[PDB]
């Protein structure tokens, strides 16, 4: 909940490009990209797509790998070609399999429209559920209609899909056959509506010769338009009614172009066009539905248009609607496969012109055999003598083929294996190993198992076997094919296929992988010599019949079937595979060709050589051969020839086979020749595969690079490494998978690199459904490459390993053997299945083997181990900083189908383990979901922090730790197991036309806490915590720590509702602030009998405690989060919101179509306006409370690239011209816009380059403008500030133009040159940062002067070490622990799990006396819920004393709240005596609010505030009541008074009033609308009277009481009040420039203060008219640093002020002080710092002044520290009469004293809780030798000097209650008002009737010192001294009983402490020596 502000966005920045991100890799192993397509929130409910790319897909409308899905309801087509009745399968939009849930239903409407039918209505829901959405399938009963399906989304959307024509697919030549229902509309609960608009494939655009061969290309689908953004609300789907959309109902429009419209950068696309779309050159088609798909269309823009006219009437549109966004992809296009290269987002200007993001370009791995292809002899089979009766195939599906052969008279086969070193990609083959099968004894054709071992998968032919029947052996032998390369319906024939058959086939040959030569029985159709048979309305040839012609199964297509391929001499045909045994007509593939004469059938082989994957064609000749690349199923290319190896020809006798002997999904080509030597040989025409994306490049400096390597590589690897281990690997993966193996990150302007690699292994496949798991190991290692020159420590790689459930117990079962060991980790996670039952989950082992099987399958994808390690030297390196596992529940909800059950697979216990290699001693903490309801929702769940183990016997810790640190790092609070409970409960609404799941309802928590003995080994789990005898049992007591409960509203009806509508509209928050306990805090604070009324007026009120238990009774809640609803036709908009009950509402009222706030009215009436860009609907013009105006203007893109505002100050208007005045239209060019000069109209302009490191280079940039005057003043300075971002959109450094003047140097090619001179273009370079990879910044660089604002090269930077960088290092987890400075001092941290230790730049300073500071480094000790009990310091004050150990101990209690802090000193005193009190004790609400805070140093103080977290009543240390009063109900709730009561008083006094302008004219005129205007407070009152357009103070007065009168503001009558006031009105005026820097200031006196700045906005000069006077010069010049620091100040006595700083960190190291005149250096103090910073030495250069006599030298002041940084000894000067030190004054040494300054050593003493207890005084020269003694409190930090007492016991009653001192020194008493402010000081204390002498004082309402009265008595003479502080000016008044002898006023320039100029001026009373003025 939020309070709608609104406000325009601003402009500069960081360059961001188009978000395109890599998606981290899974188990599935794939490369994937995400790519943000622009799409239009507009209302907020709107169609989301994105761009992905995926590895593993195959073409598209938008490429290969590339696309872009709608939601869909599909039938199953996985198994085969689905039959168009009721036993098909359905699949969700997921993929799913979707099981029928309920009963079937008639019904005859939906939504009150009437389908014109009955239907029966089936409800589906997913076969493994995650979100638990409905779907329903409608079928008609009657006749006229067609079915379609809906969907209930959880969230209570309804979608349509299917149900016009337009939005399925269906077969064109049977449309009751329908393949997929697309999503057609969507509503949400609050109506808002989508509508999907598709386009069917057709005939325009393509050639003839498409157009003839393939017949009814009309069932493919194309997204088209999507209207959005409803013109009406409604809850009805749109269309449903089977209307078609009209354009004028909606504000909206998503447009998919497939290029139709222009493509240029000169004219938008327009949204109607007569275009035609194109035909791509890579047509395909797709077969799986059992007809053709043909896609012959690619998707060229994605467009963005707004309905403007409708969304602002004043915009007309002639040209339909209006084009806000667009997306050009461009393709590499190719006749083989297009894929996207190029991708650009573009914005259109009015006038013409256009504004551009950089591309995104992506590259693909390409196909070259002519480049690659070189015959290598295989070594590896030198001693495998066969030639040609072998085959090379992979008979058990291990991912790369075996050798398969007999020799005589057996048969053999021999696996793949990797040769050589593990990680190589060399291949060989093992030891021969007999088949399981005999062939002999099978019958020719048929399925065959062999070893080993897989289910029919092979079929074996031979002359020998019975059943065989060819009439032309030999060459015939015996030989094997793969089941998968044959039609599905293989083993059971029918139509095409069986008629192809006939009588069976002798001989299948393979001729490639997946393609099989065929050769027919002899025949059975009674004609022998017949070579076709026809087959219904298709001509087959008879396989083999024709010697002269090629009868093949193979993918021609590339579509995953069988298709039929005939090869003859003229032409190839394909017959394609329809599925369930039907071929389609015959489909000729051009131009293969070849002489008859010569052609044959033998020469001819088909095997996809380019992944493509149609299958291409080779031709072998004698001593060559022809590759004829298939283009995409239409035909060959022209023939590729390569040579045969020198020199050899190929003939009969030899072979040649086509295998993928890489693993690469492409064959390569494998040669056996007879007599050569080697008898084998291969030939690989690439290494990689082809078409996958392997780079990318952003043009802002991110280069990609992605390498990928074969699974089947990853098995060898295993397989090797399963050798020396004992372990045997399980295969996987037939079909090969090609997995992301290293991605690389290059940074081209760091030149910094990431690389990041993976290792997988446990692949799984499942037979049974035919799917790949996932890998059940991933491990990756991110590697940085930083660029040469950087500094040798560095992050060191860090290595990740992941294991994922496969779901296949024999993998999952054996993972945690390869878990990282420790002997003390608790129980490991073993998967939970549970059957749901009467609304629980009841744990089941699984009944049989199919239930076990499906059970299983869900555990599939979940991580299920995590381990973090560090690469390092480290003698930890083997051991984790972190353990992550998890534990999986699989529930059954159903299982009537007698298929599969319908399942739901979650997380419910996880654990998290923090060792940072310390294996001893981690953290663990543990969730779990006790149980959880029907739709998944939690409602009861733990969370467990475990205590840390018993100090271990050996230490791991390392030995440079102090001495003891380890053993003070334990503390009871580690020591406690927390079980924190959590309840909840939902709201669920469900019938057949409603879904709205989820909605909480309430939730309470509360914490078991227990001893360390209560934790069972070895760990809890879900079991040991619902058993009956647990930790959490309902009998066991628990503490309370809160609950929330949510409310809700009809959006009428103030009462809540029971149950929620659909809307789910949240009437208010209900949250529990206090308890009985908690309000335990303000017992003596509020009386008993009147707390509930004052926590009734306070806002809160009684309920019951949620989830109740026996004893409990009320807990008191805020209702907080107030929204009034609009009606259903306002969309349910808020049109009112309040926080609570005790404040008002803001009201909203929203533009005519419910987009966007137009305009709020606050609770007083306040109002702010926005106008909107409807192109983006964003705010661009702002009325604010006052009326004023704040513009801005936005490029095409939507950048904000102008600001201007103007309004009314004291009621005449001001500020920068209206652009109706004064036009301004910013450059396109920074080096333009470097040169523009005043006047300009505006505050600001921004120019963008993102662009700008695309072909001179410089890093992405944009350039800032800003004026620092309105236009019309002449004095106008235009400010220059340059931003640089790399790639990432990362900060790179500032840039900012500066006055002239000494800057280093940019010379062209981009290097620094250190040595300075001067320049006109002066820029100061500040934040200038590199980075890594992964956006750590490793290096920073100290600010700079530059005579450029553009970039230094980095490289540059690198190389200087007058650059002076600090250089940062992480650990893997990204946590800094080691900076070394400029300077090459370090900083240091360690972290381990308990504690972290800090080491500065002193503690390590002695490993780059500083022996005194080694081994002090400060220590933070953590509790099991990471919040700190310890802070350890290490305190010595010699370099060989003994550390002491220095603890401050703090207390969290079971809330988690900060309990108690104590200190080492009263903790040390509390070692003999438990009722000692800490230092502070806090008590809080149930939400963490401070109640009540016991400190022994300030007292007691107790507070309540209000529900809106307002003090309403505080009691203060002294026992004061302090409370506040807000405006009422209807009102903002603002302050309006201030009371107080003392316990002596009767009544309260009214402390403050204060007083709030609304917002008349003349109220807006002043800028003072909702402004305090006039506060009366302790010490008068302050008016407010004008404010500028940039909220400074313009006029301001003050008023004080007169002497007599105390703050009381009794009554309401604002009269009396002034009565009480003296008469002086002081009024403040100011002038300001347009960035509200203060320009000029008069005081109450008329004095008149005048600022200058330069162009950076650094004041630069400063004058003074006194009144009457004329104005004189008091800062004459003054200049900066690169860092802003004073330098150079020049005074108007024309004194030089120089300061030095130490280049390497900006530490001022001297203050020279000069006088030109008489060249007289007054003043040259040097400082010297330790390596901390801490002041070690002063000196002072300058000769002594003349008030010195004989002495010219200043001695060096030294300092010296302990390890705490406590100052312990200091040397110095002092005037030689200087006496013991006193609070008295010394008089001043005068010229003719002839005075003499001694050195002085002062030596300190502190006790353990920082109390200063000693100061030593030595200055033995004169005699001035003594001690100052404090005297400390026995019982806190109260401490006075001993002259008051010696007593510790005695220190404390010196102290008001609130630790307020009473006595200053003796004899004068100190008093204190009730705020705790002194109020007076009795200098002399006078017995009656006499006077004191006395000090009293008056403060402003917030503190600040108004008025000092100083009255001295003495006769004679009694004189008062009265000050009163002003803005700049002090009236100090002098007077006596009988006269005035002082008026004097003090004006002050400049800050104090920082060179202020005071000037005196006297009105009377002026002494006779000085002059005035
Ligand atoms: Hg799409
Ligand atoms: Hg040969
Ligand atoms: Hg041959
Ligand atoms: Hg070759
Ligand atoms: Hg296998
Ligand atoms: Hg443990
Ligand atoms: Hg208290
Ligand atoms: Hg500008
Ligand atoms: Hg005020």
């Amino acid at each position: 909940f939020s309070i709608t502000e609104l406000s325009l966005p601003k402009g500069g920045g960081a360059i961001t490009g188009m978000g395109e991100a890599l998606t981290p890799t899974g188990p599935d192993g794939m490369a994937a990209l995400s790519l943000p397509l622009p799409i239009s929130a507009g209302r907020g409910y709107a169609p989301a797509f994105t761009l992905n790319y995926n590895s593993g897909a195959g073409n598209s409308p938008f490429g290969l790998g590339w696309d872009c899905n709608v939601m869909t309801i599909r039938r199953r087509t996985h198994f085969g070609v689905p039959h168009y009745d009721e036993t098909d399968t359905f699949l969700g939009p997921e993929g799913e399999v979707l099981v029928v849930a309920d009963q079937p239903r008639d019904e005859s409407t939906l939504q009150g429209i009437n389908l014109g039918a009955t239907f029966t209505v089936t409800g589906y829901r997913s076969r493994l559920e995650s979100h638990f959405s409905r779907l329903e399938y409608w079928q008609p009963k009657t006749t006229g209609k067609t079915d379609f399906w809906l969907i209930y989304s959880p969230d209570g959307q309804v979608h349509l899909l299917g149900k016009s024509p337009q939005a399925r697919i269906s077969n064109p030549s049977q449309t009751t056959q329908t393949a997929q229902w697309l999503l057609e509309a969507s509503v949400s609960s609050r109506g808002e509506q989508i509508y999907y608009q598709y386009r069917a494939e057709d005939d325009t655009g393509c050639e003839a010769d498409e157009i003839t061969h393939h017949l009814q290309a009309t069932a493919q689908r194309y997204l088209h338009i999507v209207y959005y953004g409803n013109r009406t609300a409604s809850e009805t789907l749109p269309g449903l009614d089977g209307s078609a959309p009209s354009q004028a109902d909606w504000l909206f429009y998503l447009v998919f172009d497939y290029g139709e419209r222009s493509n240029n950068l000169k004219t938008p696309p327009a949204f109607s066009t007569t275009g035609s779309w194109l035909c791509r050159q890579d047509r395909f088609s797709r077969y799986e539905y059992g007809f053709e798909i043909r896609t012959r269309r690619l998707c060229r823009q994605v467009l963005m248009y707004h309905h403007l006219q409708a969304l602002d009437s004043k915009i007309t549109e002639h040209n339909g609607p209006t084009l806000v966004s667009r997306l050009i992809l461009n393709y590499d296009e190719s006749a083989i496969a297009s894929t996207l290269v190029f991708v650009r987002r573009v914005g259109h200007e009015q006038d013409g012109n256009v504004v551009t993001l950089p591309p995104l370009e992506l590259a693909y791995q390409d196909f070259s055999p002519r480049h690659h292809a070189h015959w290598q002899p295989m070594d590896v089979l030198a001693n495998f003598n066969a030639i040609q009766r072998w085959q090379l195939v992979d008979l058990k599906g291990e991912g790369l083929p075996g050798l398969l052969y007999q020799d005589k008279g057996a048969w053999w086969y021999r696996s793949a294996q990797r040769l050589g070193e593990i990680g190589s990609d060399a291949v060989t083959w093992e030891k021969m190993q007999p088949l399981s099968v005999i062939p002999s004894l099978q019958s020719n054709a048929s399925l065959v198992d062999i070893n080993g071992d897989g289910q029919l998968d092979w079929v074996i032919t031979g002359p020998g076997l019975r059943g065989y029947h060819s009439q032309r052996p030999d060459g015939s032998w015996t030989r094997f094919t793969p089941l998968n390369a044959l039609p599905v319906e293989y083993t059971h024939p029918r139509a095409q296929l069986a008629d192809l058959m006939g009588a069976g086939l002798s001989d299948l040959v393979l001729i490639g992988p997946k393609s099989v030569r065929l050769y027919a029985n002899t025949r059975d159709g009674f004609a022998k010599g017949k070579d076709v048979v026809q087959s219904g309305d298709i001509t087959l040839p008879v396989p083999g019949a024709d010697p002269r012609k090629l009868v093949a199964f193979s993918d021609v297509l590339g579509s995953g079937q069988a298709h039929l391929v005939e090869v003859s001499a003229t032409k190839v045909t394909c017959w394609p595979n329809l599925g369930r045994g039907r071929f389609g007509q015959p489909i000729t593939l051009p131009g293969f060709s070849q002489p008859a004469t010569e052609f044959n059938p033998a020469q001819v082989y088909l095997a996809d050589l380019d992944g493509s994957g149609p299958t291409d064609l080779i031709y072998v000749h004698t001593n060559r051969l022809d590759i004829f690349l298939n283009k995409s199923g239409n035909g060959f290319a022209e023939p590729v020839t390569l040579r045969f190896p020198e020199g050899l020809r190929f003939d009969h006798t030899c072979q040649l086979q086509m295998a993928d002997v890489q693993g690469l999904g492409v064959a390569s080509l494998i040669l056996s020749v007879p007599h050569m030597s080697p008898h084998h040989w291969r030939c690989d025409l690439t290494n990689m595969k082809p078409w996958l994306l392997n780079e990318m490049n952003n043009n802002m400096g991110v280069h990609h690079t992605l390498r990928y390597r074969s699974s089947s590589q990853f098995w060898l690897d295993e397989k090797a490494a399963a050798l020396t281990t004992g372990q045997t690997p399980v295969c996987y993966l037939p079909f090969p998978i090609h997995t992301l193996w290293q991605t690389e990150t290059e940074d081209e302007i760091s030149g910094n690199k990431l690389v990041t690699t993976l290792r997988y292994a446990r692949g799984a496949w499942d037979g049974r459904e035919r799917e790949f798991r996932g890998f059940g190991y991933v491990e990756q290692t991110d590697s940085h490459q930083l660029a040469q020159g950087n500094a040798p420590e560095r992050t060191p790689p860090a290595l990740t390993k992941n294991w994922y459930a496969t779901g296949l117990p024999v993998i999952d079962n054996a993972l945690s053997t390869e878990y990282w060991r420790d002997d003390q980790a608790f129980a490991g996670f073993s998967p939970r299945f549970t059957t749901w039952q009467d609304n629980k989950d009841v744990p089941l082992t699984p009944e049989d083997d199919n239930s076990r099987y499906w059970f299983n399958r869900a555990l599939k994808g979940q991580l299920l181990r995590s381990e973090l390690y560090g690469l390092d030297d480290s003698t930890n390196k083997h051991v984790p900083y972190t353990v992550t596992e998890f534990r999986s529940q699989v529930r059954r909800l159903q299982h009537t189908d007698s298929r599969y059950p319908v399942l739901w697979s979650s997380v419910v216990e996880s654990r998290n383990y923090h060792y940072e290699r310390i294996a001893s001693d981690p953290q663990c903490s543990q969730n779990i979901t006790l149980s959880s309801d029907r739709f998944g929702q939690p409602l009861k769940q733990l969370s467990v922090q475990y205590p840390r183990r018993q100090q271990p016997a050996i230490n791991l810790y390392p030995d440079t730790l102090p001495d003891k640190l380890l053993a003070n790092s334990y503390d009871d609070q580690q020591r406690q197991l927390r079980l924190t409970y959590q309840q909840s409960s939902w709201h669920h609404l469900t019938n057949n036309t409603v879904r709205v799941l989820g909605l909480p309802d309430s939730t309470r928590s509360d914490i078991f806490t227990y001893g360390a003995e209560n934790v069972p080994a070895g760990g809890l789990n879900l079991e040991l915590l619902s058993d009956k005898n647990s930790l959490i049992a309902d009998d066991k007591p628990r503490e309370y720590l809160g609950q929330q409960k949510t409310a809700y509203t009809d959006g009428q009806n103030t009462t809540p509702l029971q149950t929620p509508t659909r809307q789910a509209l949240i009437a208010f928050t209900e949250t529990t602030v206090f308890n009985q306990s908690t309000l335990s805090a303000f017992n003596g604070s509020i009386p008993s009998d009147k707390l509930s009324t004052t926590l009734e007026q306070a806002g809160y009120q009684q309920t019951n405690y949620l989830f109740p238990r026996t004893g409990e009774d009320k807990v008191w809640v805020a209702h907080h989060g107030y929204t009034d609803y609009g009606t259903a036709a306002q969309f349910w908009r808020p049109q009112k919101q309040s926080n609570t009950q005790l404040t008002g509402k803001i009201t909203l009222i929203w533009d005519a179509n419910y987009c966007v706030v137009v305009q709020t009215r606050d609770a007083a009436g306040l109002t702010t306006s926005a106008k909107y860009d409807w192109r983006f609907l964003t705010p661009v013009q702002l009325t604010d409370i006052n009326d004023n105006q704040h513009l801005i203007t936005l490029d095409a893109l939507g950048r904000p690239i102008t600001l201007r505002f103007w309004g009314t100050e004291n009621g005449k208007m001001t500020g920068y011209s209206s652009p109706e005045k004064a036009s301004f239209s910013p450059p396109s060019d920074v080096n333009a816009a470097i040169e523009l000069k005043k006047p300009l109209p505006v505050a600001q302009c921004q120019v963008y380059a993102p662009e700008s490191w695309m072909p001179p280079r410089l890093p992405p940039h944009s350039l800032t403008l800003t004026t620092d005057r309105y236009d019309h003043d002449p004095e106008q300075q235009i400010r220059q500030q340059v931003v640089f971002s790399d790639g990432f959109g990362r900060l790179l450094q500032a840039a900012a133009r500066h006055e002239a003047g000494m800057a280093r140097q940019r010379n062209e090619d981009g290097s620094l040159i250190i040595n300075v001179q001067h320049t006109e273009n002066r820029w100061a370079v500040t934040g200038r940062t590199e980075y890594d990879n992964k956006g750590q910044p490793i290096r920073t660089y100290q600010p700079y002067f530059l005579n450029d604002w553009r970039y230094v090269s980095n490289d540059s930077a690198r190389q200087e070490k007058e650059a002076y960088a600090d250089t940062h290092v992480y650990d893997p987890i990204g946590r800094e622990i080691k900076v070394i400075t400029a300077k090459g001092w370090f900083r240091r941290t360690l972290f381990t799990p308990w504690f972290t230790v800090n080491e500065d730049e002193n503690d390590t300073a002695a490993e780059v006396d500083p022996k005194l500071y080694q081994k002090t480094p400060t220590v933070s000790v953590y509790d099991n819920r990471g919040l700190i009990i310890r802070n350890i310091d290490f305190h010595r004050t010699t370099a060989n004393g003994d550390p002491d150990t220095r603890i401050t101990r703090h207390q969290y209690d079971i809330h988690g709240h900060l309990n108690q802090s104590i200190d080492p000193r009263l903790y040390e005193a509390k070692q003999t005596n438990n009722t000692i009190k800490p230092n502070f004790l806090w008590q809080y609400d149930l939400t963490g609010n401070p109640l009540c805070t016991e400190s022994i140093d300030a007292g007691r103080t107790v507070t309540l505030n209000d529900i809106e977290g307002r003090p309403l009543l505080t009691v203060t240390a002294t026992g004061v009541i302090q409370t506040r009063q807000y405006e009422t109900s209807s009102l903002p709730g603002r302050l309006l008074s201030v009371a107080e009561q003392t316990p002596e008083e009767k009544t309260s006094r009214i402390t403050e009033r204060l007083i709030w302008a609304g917002n008349t004219e003349a109220e807006k005129d002043h800028n003072l609308a909702g402004q305090c205007v006039r506060h009366y407070d302790t010490a008068g009152v302050t008016r407010l009277e004008s404010l500028s357009l940039t909220g400074t103070v313009l006029s301001q007065s003050s008023q004080l009481l007169i002497d007599t009168q105390e703050a009381n503001w009794t009554g309401d009558n604002e009269t009396v009040w002034q009565n009480m006031l003296a008469d002086d009105i002081y009024t403040t005026l100011s002038t300001f420039d347009a960035t509200g820097a203060l320009l000029t200031q008069t005081d109450a006196k008329g004095n008149i203060q005048r600022l200058a700045y330069d162009v950076a906005g650094q004041l630069n000069g400063s004058w003074l008219t006194l009144k009457g006077q004329t104005e004189q010069v008091i800062i004459k010049s003054l200049t900066y640093s690169a860092a802003g620091q004073k330098l150079r100040e020049e005074h108007g006595n024309d004194v030089i002020t120089e300061y030095s700083y130490e280049p390497e960190t900006q530490r001022l190291i001297g203050i020279k002080t000069r006088r030109p005149s008489d060249t007289k250096v007054l003043q040259d103090l040097r400082y010297e710092y330790d390596p901390v910073g801490n002041v070690i030495s002063i000196r002072n250069d300058a000769e002594a002044t003349r008030f010195w006599h004989n002495q010219k030298v200043m001695p060096e002041n030294t300092y010296t520290y302990d390890s705490l940084y406590q100052l312990i000894s200091a040397t110095g000067r002092e005037m030689a009469n200087i006496g013991q030190q006193s609070h008295q004054f010394p008089s001043p040494a005068l010229p003719s004293d002839n005075n003499t300054y001694t050195n002085y050593t002062r030596t300190y003493t502190y006790d353990r809780g920082g109390n200063l207890t000693k100061i030593q005084h030595s200055s033995p020269a004169t005699q001035n030798n003594y001690t100052t003694n404090i005297t400390v409190s026995n019982r806190s930090n109260r401490a006075v000097l001993s002259t008051l007492t010696e007593d510790p016991a005695q220190v404390d009653a010196l102290f008001d209650a609130g630790g307020h001192q009473n006595t200053l020194i003796s004899g004068q008493n100190l008093n204190w008002n009730t705020r705790g402010e002194l109020q007076q000081v009795t200098l002399v204390k006078r017995d009656k009737g006499a006077n004191d002498d006395r000090e009293w004082y008056r403060y402003s309402g917030d503190g600040r010192r108004m008025l000092k009265i100083n009255e001295q008595q003495a006769s004679n003479n009694a004189q008062t001294q009265r000050v009163t502080y002003l803005p700049n000016l002090e009236l100090r008044l002098t007077q006596n009983s009988t006269a005035t002898t002082e008026d004097l006023q003090v004006i002050t320039v400049g800050e104090a402490g920082r060179a202020q100029v005071r000037v005196l001026h006297w009105e009377s009373g002026k002494p006779e020596d000085i002059d005035n003025n």
